[PDB]
């Protein structure tokens, strides 16, 4: 069908930056961005994916230190958190009107994952977390219409901890991966549906993909708990093929590494072709986008170290 094949790079009064993600809308694609200082508060921005982020460049949005964003065909949704505790708030906006709140339930802080959240015939869907301690975290989907809630889900994630959710779709299947904060430094990996059903899965392969972490294992479906606690967001693209990335080693942030496996990521995990790129450079977050003009189309983020956005796309069938 649509097998991702491979990968190729598609890009390559300063404002500082961090928590970055690219969301895209019919024509054009954008960097939205907390900026929390100019190079001599904290606000969702937004640039053009061609330009540096400016005061010329890039557009206020909303207050907030933490965001996701996406366009559903007519206009963008945007959501922000801000706040402390059990006053932690997330707020939404559809096109240029703020659309609906909703404040934390479990202690706050009420957290959104900064990457695009993931719209499907008008219905836009983003995973929010909640708890102040990564051993008791609480995630739910929240479906919104138009900037507004329809319903949520909460799921059941115990014994895990899934932050920084980055999401894509294909076939009306939305498939998120997670980085686990508290103890594993494998990516836990969510896949649901627009009826909000949905199933979560640990890779059954021996490569840990979270930094930190440890060295390889013997391949199991089981947690990598050794040096566990801690992450940064990252990705797993979960088909047939799959592709696993990673810091080249364990040891340090340089370099970025893609592996393919053809059977998926609950099997073994045997690797038919592996990238590795940005060899001595100092690689940092990355997560999903799609692109919205055959097969569906899949590419990714990454922060490179002054700390800029690259970006690469999939290559299907
Ligand atoms: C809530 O989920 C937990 C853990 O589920 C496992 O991890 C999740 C993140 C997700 O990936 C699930 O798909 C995984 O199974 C689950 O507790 C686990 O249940 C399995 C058996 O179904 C056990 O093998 C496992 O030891 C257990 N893990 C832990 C940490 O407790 C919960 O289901 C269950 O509660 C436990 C205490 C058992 O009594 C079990 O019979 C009961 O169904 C699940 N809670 C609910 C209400 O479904
Ligand atoms: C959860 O982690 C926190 C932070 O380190 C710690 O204070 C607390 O004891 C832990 N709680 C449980 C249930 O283990
Ligand atoms: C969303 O706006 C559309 C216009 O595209 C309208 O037809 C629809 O009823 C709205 N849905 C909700 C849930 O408000
Ligand atoms: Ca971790």
């Amino acid at each position: 069908m649509c097998e991702v094949k491979g990968w190729v790079p598609t890009h390559r009064d300063l404002i500082l930056s961090r928590r970055a993600y690219v969301s895209c809308d019919l024509t054009s694609c954008f960097k939205f961005f907390i900026a929390y200082g100019l190079s001599a508060e904290e606000s969702l921005y937004k640039t053009p994916i061609g330009s540096a982020n400016t005061l010329s460049t890039s557009e206020m949005i909303l207050p907030g230190r933490s965001s996701s964003a996406c366009f559903d065909g007519l206009k963008w949704t945007v959501l922000v958190s801000n706040g402390r505790d059990r006053n932690s708030f997330i707020m939404i906006k559809y096109g240029e009107e703020i659309t609906d709140t909703f404040s934390a339930s479990r202690g706050g802080p009420l957290r959104l994952p900064n990457s695009e959240c993931i719209c499907v015939e008008g219905s836009c869907f983003v995973l929010v977390s909640d708890g102040p301690n990564v051993n008791q975290s609480v995630h739910r989907i929240y479906e919104l219409q138009n900037g507004t809630v329809q319903r949520w889900k909460q799921l059941n994630t115990t014994g895990i901890n899934f932050e920084y959710s980055t999401c894509y779709t294909i076939n009306n299947l939305i498939k998120c991966t997670g980085t686990n904060l508290w103890n594993d430094a494998k990516r836990p990996l969510l896949r649901f549906t627009k009826d909000l059903n949905y199933q979560i899965v640990e890779p059954c392969n021996g490569a840990p993909t979270d930094f930190p972490r440890g060295g390889l294992t013997t391949p199991s479906c089981k947690m990598a708990q050794e040096k566990g606690e801690g992450g940064i967001q990252g990705f797993i693209l979960d088909e047939k093929p799959a592709w696993t990335s990673k810091t080249k080693t364990e040891l340090s942030q340089n370099g970025f590494v893609l592996e393919q496996i053809p059977d998926g990521i609950e099997s073994e995990g045997t690797v038919s072709l592996s990238y590795e790129l940005f060899s001595n450079k100092r690689t940092g977050r990355s997560g999903f986008f799609q692109p919205k003009g055959e097969c569906q189309r899949v590419c990714f983020w990454l922060e490179i170290e002054i700390q800029e956005l690259s970006t690469f796309c999939g290559i299907n069938s």
